[PDB]
């Protein structure tokens, strides 16, 4: 399927134990996609102070349309040293590995895969 419905646990940045997916733009997009598939991906909502507490390269989910069955359609965009790889809409948050942290909410998305 070209899109998959996921509900992503929303984590507070200071709870996150593994603060990024890897060391290159290609690796973090790859690992993010794998973790999304395996159900082991969390979401940190971006506010002042958040991104410097996380590890670059970042993986964002961004809105890719103006929303079926309650799920916002999203796509991945990576960022490294101020340059983004991918082009999309508003940021919904930054993805991180989930290794059992307790979420504050869940965010329903329709992921372009």
């Amino acid at each position: 399927k070209t899109h998959v419905q996921l509900s992503l646990p929303v984590l507070q940045v200071r709870d996150v134990l593994v603060r990024g997916f890897g060391d290159s733009v290609e690796e973090v997009l790859s690992e993010a996609r794998q973790h999304l598939k395996d159900g082991t991906c969390g979401l940190v909502e971006v506010e002042k102070g958040v991104l410097p507490q996380l590890e670059q390269p970042y993986v964002f989910i961004k809105r890719s349309d103006a929303a079926p069955h309650g799920h916002v359609m999203v796509e991945l965009v990576a960022e490294l040293e101020g340059i983004q790889y991918g082009r999309s809409g508003e940021t919904l948050g930054v993805l991180v590995p989930h290794v059992g942290e307790i979420p504050v909410a869940y965010r329903k998305v329709l992921l372009r895969k």
